[PDB]
């Protein structure tokens, strides 16, 4: 669980931890898939594809303050879930943020 999520999160990368059958995971995927990411800099990680799904949620609770998916990380910074990603979008902050970390083409 620990080494698994810690290998995924990296400076300059966006990673969204998702589950199948998760309406908000899908909305998050819809928003970020449009953006001109460079290759390898956006990843959706299904936590059900590992045996220890609940232990991963436990570790995200410890790391971020919540265990709920979607869990969105921009670099090592967990910005939150769908709601928080959507606010940055509405405010126009998201593209600025992604350009600063060099995630965009």
């Amino acid at each position: 669980a620990q080494a698994f999520v810690n290998s995924k999160i990296q400076p300059g990368k966006v990673v969204v931890f998702i589950k199948p059958t998760c309406p908000f995971c899908r909305k998050t995927q819809e928003l970020l898939s449009q953006l001109p990411f460079k290759e390898g800099l956006l990843e959706f990680v299904d936590i059900t594809a590992t045996s220890d799904t609940n232990e991963i949620q436990d570790y995200l609770q410890q790391l971020t303050g919540a265990r709920t998916v979607p869990r969105v990380f921009i670099g090592k910074e967990c910005i939150g879930g769908c709601t928080d990603l959507e606010s940055m979008h509405k405010r126009g902050e998201l593209l600025t943020r992604l350009q600063q970390v060099g995630a965009v083409k």
